[PDB]
């Protein structure tokens, strides 16, 4: 399955509330909010998508996206909801989790819009080459 | 030279609002938040400072840090003068920048980029942590 990345990232916000979730060697930053207003920008690195809300800002290089891949885990007694956005060395660069309000209490509609973004693009797919 | 990497994380509370970095291999978050109310943690990969707020959660593995370098940049869209904390690893890839939170291009709060140079004069320009010690 192959789908385009800047798609699927603004079809990320049917998902309503999230936790995002970005790496270093050393550090883990994991913002809260909604994917909406994505803006696109070509520099030297790459085309990036792009995000300015209140409490964060958020960019992401869609040219060392490899692989994207839908999982679940366990947290309390619930379970969680994750988009992984894979490198080349098949690395998480970004995470993406439902954010509950109360301790597994989804939003309305929230686990619904997962399982259909799941169904449409795939448990695992790779971008097509990124055109901005 | 080398100081406390947790006394430097505590003495960040002096320099307000700041713009928190964290880049992967391809994504970066940036959050606003003043660097407080932090809390200790030793983990199976290491001793970790946090910091848990509503908008976002924190966590930086301390010992993986092997120097840390205060830089005065300037902003591409503004053309403003930034003010950065940068927590370099082994590779000397930053791992982690701390940026002073500016409101209008250039605007800070009061006594912020003072406190900025203060802390850079006490710790120096550069510097390396010393064996994790909470
Ligand atoms: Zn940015
Ligand atoms: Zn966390």
């Amino acid at each position: 399955m192959s789908h385009s990345l800047k798609d699927f990232l603004e079809a990320c916000e049917t998902l309503g509330t999230l936790r995002l979730i970005v790496t270093s060697s050393a550090a883990v930053l994991e913002a809260r909010g909604k994917i909406e207003k994505l803006f696109y920008a070509e520099l030297a690195k790459g085309k990036y998508a792009n995000m300015h809300t209140e409490g964060f800002e958020f960019h992401l290089n869609m040219e060392k996206i490899t692989q994207v891949k839908f999982e679940t885990g366990e947290a309390g007694n619930f379970t969680t909801y994750a988009i992984r956005f894979l490198d080349e060395k098949q690395e998480s660069a970004l995470s993406l989790f439902l954010q509950w309000g109360k301790p597994g209490e989804y939003e309305p509609g929230q686990v619904e819009a997962w399982h259909t973004l799941k169904e449409k693009y795939g448990e695992v797919w790779e971008p097509l080459p990124v055109q901005l």
